[PDB]
DNA sequence: AAGACGTGGAC
DNA sequence: TGTCCAGTCT
C-alpha cells in the first residue's frame, strides 16, 4: 500500500515511506505554523537523516535549530528520546512512543499503514486528506 | 487534569 | 511594538 497524493499537499504525503521522518514532521508541527516549521524540518532531516543518527545527537544542538520555532527545549529533548524508543522499543503503533499522541498516530495510521478507514482525525489538514480519501478510494 | 513548553508572523 | 496563536507532556 502506498497513500495517494492529494490536492492539499500535506508533508505526510512525501514522508510516508519512512515512518520515522513522518513522525518527526508531525512533532515539528506541534503547536507550530507550517509556514515556519517546514523549512526547519528539511534542514533537520539533512543533519539528522535517520533514527540511528538522531538518538545520538546532543539535544543542545537540536535546540539551536528549534529556537526560533518556540517549544525548542522540551521538543529537542523529546526528539532525541522519541528516536531512541523508535528504534530500541518494540511497538505496533507510535502512540506507544514518547512525544507522539493522537495526531502523530493518526498520521501514521493513514500514511505508513493501510488503516485510513479506521482513523478518526481531529486535525484540520488530516481531516481534509481523510475526507478526500473517503470520497475517492473507489476511483483510486 | 491543568498548566506548561515558545518563537516570530499577522495584524 | 502588544496580543494572539500555530500537541503532548507532567
Ligand atoms: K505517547
Amino acid at each position: 500500500w502506498t497513500p495517494p497524493r492529494s490536492p492539499f499537499n500535506l508533508v505526510q504525503e512525501t514522508l510516508f515511506h519512512d515512518p520515522w521522518k513522518l513522525l518527526i514532521a508531525t512533532i515539528f508541527l506541534n503547536r507550530t505554523s507550517g509556514k515556519m516549521a517546514i523549512p526547519v524540518l528539511w534542514k533537520f532531516l539533512e543533519k539528522y537523516p535517520s533514527a540511528e543518527v538522531a538518538r545520538t545527537a546532543d539535544w543542545r544542538d537540536v535546540s539551536e535549530l528549534l529556537k526560533p520555532l518556540g517549544l525548542y527545549d522540551l521538543r529537542a529533548k523529546t526528539i532525541v528520546k522519541f528516536s531512541d524508543e523508535y528504534l530500541t522499543k518494540q511497538w505496533k503503533y507510535p502512540i506507544e512512543l514518547h512525544g507522539i499522541g493522537k495526531y502523530g498516530n493518526d498520521s501514521y495510521r493513514i500514511f505508513c499503514v493501510n488503516e485510513w478507514k479506521q482513523v478518526h482525525p481531529e486535525d484540520h489538514k488530516l481531516n481534509k486528506y481523510h475526507d478526500w480519501l473517503w470520497e475517492n478510494h473507489e476511483k483510486l
